[PDB]
């Protein structure tokens, strides 16, 4: 963890762990504990980048979890979209169209358009805050994300279907945002930007979906 940590504002720091908790949700990640199997058993089915991308969303996990040691991220209540959303996405992994239904729903919406959106505000917040070994991985991530989000244009063959799924699953995403309101504002982020910022967003990965 940093040593400049605690020097950082409170509010400064409690929209970090906000959205931290967004990558790590430490106080209700036990509700989602099928999808560690779920998600081995795909990946050794398509076995190909898949499984580097499983890895690195377990180095992701490690990474909060290490960082966040003297700090933890139990404290922090997820909002109840986000909640539905990982819902879903356990639903999704037994679904018959599993490849596509997780690739709209994981790939696109959440690493392409939420996590995209929530990394952005964790890269500048920790750069303005000096943050150092914080902002690293942030940036680590987000390399990392990039190519999570190429791997999943992978998956989709059926255009129409994913890019309906995207639209379908799109305003659960804005809610997400929406509902942080309180603990995003005081980072000195307008949520009607971000919004904005999300709706940019869906537009690319849809243009790329129609692209391939
Ligand atoms: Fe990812």
């Amino acid at each position: 963890m940093d040593k400049n940590w605690f020097s950082t504002p409170q509010e400064i720091r409690e929209g970090i762990k906000y959205l931290s908790a967004h990558f790590y949700p430490a106080s209700i990640m036990d509700r989602w504990k099928i999808l560690k199997k779920l998600s081995f058993e795909k990946a050794k089915i398509i076995a190909n980048y898949s499984l580097q991308q499983v890895i690195e969303e377990i180095e992701h996990f490690d990474f909060f979890n290490e960082y966040f040691k003297e700090d933890p991220l139990t404290t922090v209540r997820l909002p109840p979209s986000y909640i539905k959303l990982f819902d879903g996405l356990v639903e999704d992994f037994q679904s018959s169209r599993w490849r596509e239904n997780i690739a709209t729903r994981f790939h696109m919406i959440t690493e392409g358009v939420l996590a995209t959106v929530g990394l952005k505000i964790l890269n500048e917040t920790s750069r303005k805050y000096n943050l150092l070994k914080f902002n690293e991985g942030i940036k680590r991530i987000i390399e990392d994300e990039a190519r999570h989000v190429s791997f999943g244009l992978s998956l989709i063959e059926d255009k129409e279907y994913a890019v309906k799924r995207v639209e379908e699953l799109f305003p659960l995403a804005v809610q997400i945002v929406k509902e942080g309101k309180d603990k995003i504002e005081p980072l000195g982020y307008s949520i009607q930007e971000l919004v904005n910022l999300m709706e940019e967003l869906k537009k690319a990965r849809i243009n790329k979906i129609l692209g391939s």
